[PDB]
């Protein structure tokens, strides 16, 4: 298990986020029309897993869409914005609005994803939600960047994620 | 299991909804402020579990709030509006705001509730959501009325539920 912070308060997160070098575990998640989406449907693309406690917070942080946009301007890249929000709530997400190759996916019937990817919050009020995390997977499903964000309300190292994506 | 319908197509619902005469099982669900709420916190009251596939569909039918208000106009009655939507989304529901004794509750980290109450959609695109159902529990924690609604988009027999609460 890992420790992150919320309102600078400590939060346990299950297991261990995948490390660069490792093979990405397969998953199934749910798209905005309630269809099932698997990692294998993105075979040969680079994938960013952009993992949030919620994407239904009612505030549209500029940094979210900025990263999503920069990431998908790199050829052969998809960004998967993942959270425990139901598809009904993700359908109006502002960070995917107006951007191709940015897809929202929900964990509501696939809780094993959050365990497998080391991002399941295990205690406190946010128990059951995902931690803030970014995971970059290459064309052959190898992890090439991961970060479990130390303060859930602050930005990931987008600059570092984008550098891996290009390089 | 049980079979209901969604826009006329058959939908499997796990286990069996509790029937009149059944003992109400304890449960824990999550409130709008991410706190845990249990059945035992309503000891001494009659409780109506008003169970929805989602309360964030973008459409608020007038029949929903009407029932909630009529029910809570009966002395010693609370209405628990229950769904898989996260607490973040349950703020867009039209049927609880401004009505005392009408409370929204989420199943998002208590999936066992939907199993125990025979309301877990087991197949199809709605898998993981609750079926539409009404369960009325009395002061002895006995179930005195229940209905697993045949067509998930259509109203329960609110008249029958209200009658059981009066008598």
């Amino acid at each position: 298990s890992q420790t992150v912070h919320f309102q600078g308060n400590p939060v346990t997160v299950a297991n261990s986020i995948p490390q660069a070098g490792s093979k990405a575990q397969t998953f199934t998640l749910v798209a905005k029309d309630l269809s099932d989406v698997t990692l294998g449907q993105f075979a040969g693309k680079r994938k960013v897993l952009n993992i949030f406690p919620s994407i239904d917070t009612g505030v549209c942080a500029a940094s979210v869409r900025k990263f999503n946009q920069l990431a998908t301007e790199i050829d052969n890249t998809v960004v998967l914005c993942i959270s425990a929000d139901l598809p009904f709530a993700q359908s109006r997400f502002c960070g995917a609005e107006g951007l191709n190759n940015v897809i929202t996916l929900s964990t509501f019937r696939n809780a094993e994803f959050l365990q497998a990817y080391g991002v399941a919050i295990a205690d406190g009020p946010l128990k059951g939600l995902a931690a803030r995390a970014v995971v970059v997977i290459d064309e052959n499903d190898n992890v090439i960047f991961s970060q479990l964000v130390d303060e859930i309300t602050t930005e990931p190292d987008y600059e570092a994620a984008l550098a891996v994506l290009k390089a």
